[PDB]
């Protein structure tokens, strides 16, 4: 209970921890109803408004006031923030030219650049082009600081995922905040946007950054505010904490506004209604930099401006309802609009039928807007599928589209798939220790929690950022990386074993009179991969490839090739269909065997290596050994060929060649990491042959395409894909048609990090460069989008 009768005298936003039964004055004790009852009064003046006007100035202080324009508000910190612009004959910010912050000037008192982080809501990153004809003080941190074309959100793109993401640098489906809404069915308790349960410590993993740096001991300003704070509260608060005594003052505030999210909801992303909101934030921005200006801390303190996820238009017109594909909706909860996830109304209701639910919404309609998925089927680079909250059926929504049970006042929506063009939101960086007018590839919300710890100099907690890929936003304070260590060093075996050895079942059509040589240096060309885990494998070279054979998983781990520009495609003569030889550098007891294949009337086995892309009709024969075999399903065998015999040449052919690094992946638990063997959970009929969930590739060349992959300089570019390693081919509504119709589709779906595949491999890539390690690890975040 709270004692309300209390006061809020010099009391007002007091950083003070206190609680039960002593009533509060800061920045959350309205969302409490712990408000001492004068709070209102006291700490919430709006009397005369936010701005000085030439008649206020120098007049005789009264408190009543919202803000002071008087002789002392000054040295007191609170001056309306355009006091000595009206009153002083000084500029706005906005209006002084861009000068270089080449180190922080702050006041005596401060030992490090304060971090101010000003978030707006669903400000699509496509808004700034609107320029400084709308937001010229938010053009100019643009123009003048650091900058992205875009921040990439995480899925779903929708609030409370993503402010806790940019909080803790952690993946919702790690951080807990899986939805705006949610179901925990061990809590068996339901989170709401509305009402009391998000307020329970219970839903929130991970450790945010005011957590991280009040353990660290630096100071945190509360970053949230009572909804009924107006913005123009929050930016004088946030001075008058600037303000306080050195024992006192805070290190990192935060900011957050509503808009312009809610205005896109009302009117859409393009809509002329949305000139206004965005008006309204950028004179925000304003006062804020206006108020630092007057404090002289605007060459001090560092400014990140950034939103949570973009607005897309979706309209009531364009809602697709499950009454039309289910019989029985009302026996259905569906988590509703632009995702959808879907459990029993009862919960744990035993008649609860998923499969046919599945089947129901399975390519039903030819236009069909959203699809099913059992998360686990999900594309890997949205890791949503580790928590309890996330419902095993899911459905991704197309991009302008609403799923609803059954059967307008809005325009805008946002909560699709993260590679939408219009989910992507905005991030610029300003003051002494970013960069001075520098644009920046986009980058993931994930990477931001380092990136705050490095410009507070904390230790971040665990996280999902990979630390060290963002070093190039800032001038200082970098993170110097270290590459880890390999755990398992490789085996070079000669030849061992003679062909009358092996009792495999295979058999090949195959003058009885592979070393090392230049293999690696054509084949390898980033240096081979590390191992960071504990186990046994082989390096074994080849004419067209070398790979890293595992003794325990019985395949290779990765194979590596390089297809120059001109290469040649060749078919499998007929003769060798059905050729798979053993490999007599490689135990009988460590290989696979054709006899497991040959009984699994479901299974059917492909190549890493393919011998499409051999360079002479005897290299081919290199193709077929055992041990360049995997396992795979034909419907899957669809996708392997097509991409082995057509796009990998189209890629060289593009690329001026292409490296490429293909593997299997085993994440049976889909914790997007790295299985070990006692998590497998499916071998080839009669057989310890594991099969793998996914397969990898990775697919490198020159950035500056002038130059061959195999002869390049400088900077590299890459794109690659975790491809799910499915019975069926359900996921791809055509793929009844030819491969040319539907392959490249469902790829570009399946896009992925290299980061992603490191995760999920336990290898470590691009060891061997002459890049920089902080640039090697830039090129590992970045995702092809083909957007
Ligand atoms: C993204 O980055 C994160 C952070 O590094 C990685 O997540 C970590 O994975 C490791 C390895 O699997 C886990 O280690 C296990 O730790 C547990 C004990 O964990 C408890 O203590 C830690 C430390 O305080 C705490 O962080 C954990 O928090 C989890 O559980 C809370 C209560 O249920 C929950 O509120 C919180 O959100 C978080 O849940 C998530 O993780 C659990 C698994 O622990 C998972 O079941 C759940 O669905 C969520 O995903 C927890 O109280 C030991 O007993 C084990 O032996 C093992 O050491 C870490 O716990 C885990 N950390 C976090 C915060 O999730 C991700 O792997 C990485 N993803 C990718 C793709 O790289
Ligand atoms: O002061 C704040 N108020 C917050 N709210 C309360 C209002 N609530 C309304 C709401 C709900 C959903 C959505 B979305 O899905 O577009 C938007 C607003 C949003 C979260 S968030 C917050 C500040 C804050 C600033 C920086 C960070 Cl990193 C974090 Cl985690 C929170
Ligand atoms: C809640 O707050 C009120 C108001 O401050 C407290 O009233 C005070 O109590 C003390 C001790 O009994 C009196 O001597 C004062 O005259 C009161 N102060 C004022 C300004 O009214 C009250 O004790 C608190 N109630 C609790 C803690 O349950
Ligand atoms: C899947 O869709 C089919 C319709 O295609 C549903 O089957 C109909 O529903 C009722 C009850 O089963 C029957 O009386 C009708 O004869 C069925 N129509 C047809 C054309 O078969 C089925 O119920 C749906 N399944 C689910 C789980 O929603
Ligand atoms: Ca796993
Ligand atoms: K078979
Ligand atoms: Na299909
Ligand atoms: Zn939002
Ligand atoms: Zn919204």
């Amino acid at each position: 209970w709270t004692n309300t009768s209390g006061s809020c005298k010099g009391r007002c936003f007091e950083l003070q921890e206190v609680g039960p039964p002593d009533c509060r004055c800061d920045n959350l004790c309205k969302s409490y109803s712990s408000c001492c009852h004068d709070f209102d009064e006291l700490c919430l003046k709006t009397a005369r408004g936010w701005e000085c006007t030439k008649d206020r100035c120098g007049e005789v202080r009264n408190e009543e006031n919202a803000c002071h324009c008087s002789e002392d508000c000054l040295s007191r910190g609170d001056c309306c923030t355009n006091y000595q612009v009206v009153c002083k004959g000084e500029s706005h910010w906005v209006d002084d030219d861009c000068e270089e912050i080449r180190v922080p000037e702050c006041p005596a008192g401060f030992v490090r650049p304060p971090l101010i982080i000003f978030s707006v809501d669903g400000f699509r990153a496509s808004y700034m082009k609107k320029g400084s004809k709308v937001m010229p003080n938010i053009e100019k941190l643009r123009s003048c600081g650091t900058h992205a074309p875009y921040m990439r959100p995480v899925y779903p793109t929708k609030t409370f995922p993503n402010l806790y993401t940019l909080a803790t640098g952690l993946y919702p489906e790690s951080h807990g905040i899986v939805g705006n809404s949610m179901y925990d069915p061990v809590f068996d308790a339901t989170f709401h946007l509305r009402g009391r349960e998000k307020f329970n410590h219970r839903w929130w993993g991970g450790q945010p950054l005011w957590i991280t740096a009040t353990k660290q001991g630096v100071r945190a300003g509360t970053f949230f505010w009572s909804v009924s704070i107006p913005h123009e509260r929050r930016i004088l608060t946030i001075l008058q904490w600037l303000s306080l005594p050195d024992n006192e003052r805070p290190s990192v505030y935060a900011f957050y506004s509503e808009q312009p999210d809610f205005s896109g909801h009302k009117y859409g992303p393009f809509g002329p209604e949305m000139t206004n909101p965005l008006r309204e934030i950028d004179k925000t921005v304003g006062q804020l930099m206006d108020g630092l200006k007057q404090l002289k801390l605007h060459r001090c303190v560092n400014v990140i401006f950034v939103g949570d996820h973009g607005m897309e238009d979706v309209t009531c017109d364009r809602t697709e309802f499950l009454s039309n594909y289910l019989t029985n909706v009302d026996d259905i909860t569906l988590v509703p609009g632009t995702l959808g996830r879907i459990r029993p109304k009862i919960p744990n209701n035993l008649k609860y039928d998923p499969k046919a639910i599945i089947a129901n919404l399975t390519c039903k309609k030819p236009d069909q807007h959203f699809k099913p998925y059992m998360k686990q089927h999900l594309p890997k680079r949205l890791h949503y599928a580790n928590n309890r909250r996330i419902e095993d059926l899911h459905l991704l929504v197309e991009r302008r589209w609403h799923v609803a049970r059954k059967p307008c006042f809005f325009q805008g929506d946002h909560g699709f798939d993260n590679k939408v063009n219009s989910m992507q939101t905005v991030f610029v960086g300003y003051g002494p220790t970013f960069k001075y007018r520098t644009k920046v590839p986009p980058f993931e919300n994930i990477e931001l929690y380092n990136v705050m710890c490095d410009l507070l100099g904390l230790k971040p907690a665990p996280n999902n950022g990979t630390h060290g890929s963002l070093n190039h936003l800032l001038r200082t304070n970098t993170f110097r990386p270290t590459l880890p260590e390999e755990v398992s060093r490789p085996n070079y075996p000669g030849i061992m074993y003679l062909q009358s050895d092996f009792d495999l079942g295979c058999t090949c059509d195959d003058l009885e009179e592979h070393t090392k040589g230049s293999t690696e240096e054509r084949h390898l060309l980033y240096g081979r991969p590390a191992v960071l885990y504990r186990t046994s494998y082989d390096i074994l070279y080849h004419t067209d490839f070398e790979s890293g054979y595992s003794e325990i998983f019985l395949m290779p781990l990765w194979t590596s090739y390089t297809i120059s520009k001109q290469a040649e495609v060749s078919s499998i003569p007929e003769h060798l269909t059905n050729c798979v030889r053993p490999d007599v550098r490689v135990s009988p007891g460590f290989s696979q065997n054709c006899l497991a294949y040959k009984n699994d009337k479901q299974m059917s086995y492909g190549f890493l290596f393919p011998p499409y892309l051999s360079s002479s009709p005897e290299a081919k024969y290199d193709a077929f050994l055992v041990t360049n075999m995997v396992p795979m399903y034909p419907a899957f065998k669809r996708v392997w060929t097509y991409f082995q015999r057509v796009l990998v040449k189209k890629y060289a052919s593009e690329r001026n060649g292409v490296n490429v690094i293909s593997g299997p992946i085993f994440d049976y638990n889909y914790n997007g990491l790295r299985d070990i063997e006692d998590e497998i959970k499916q071998y080839v009929e009669g057989s310890s042959i594991p099969v793998p969930t996914h397969y990898y590739s990775i697919i490198t060349s020159c950035l500056d395409f002038t130059q061959p992959a195999d002869k390049c300089d400088g900077p590299l570019s890459v794109s690659s894909f975790i491809l799910p390693h499915r019975p069926d081919n359900d996921e791809s509504c055509n793929s009844s048609e030819d491969e040319s119709k539907w392959v490249e589709e469902l790829m570009k779906m399946h896009t992925a990090r290299v980061r992603d595949i490191e995760h999920l491999t336990g290898l470590d890539f691009y060891r061997k460069t002459s890049r920089s390690y902080s640039e090697i690890l830039t090129l590992k975040t970045y995702l092809h989008t083909y957007e």
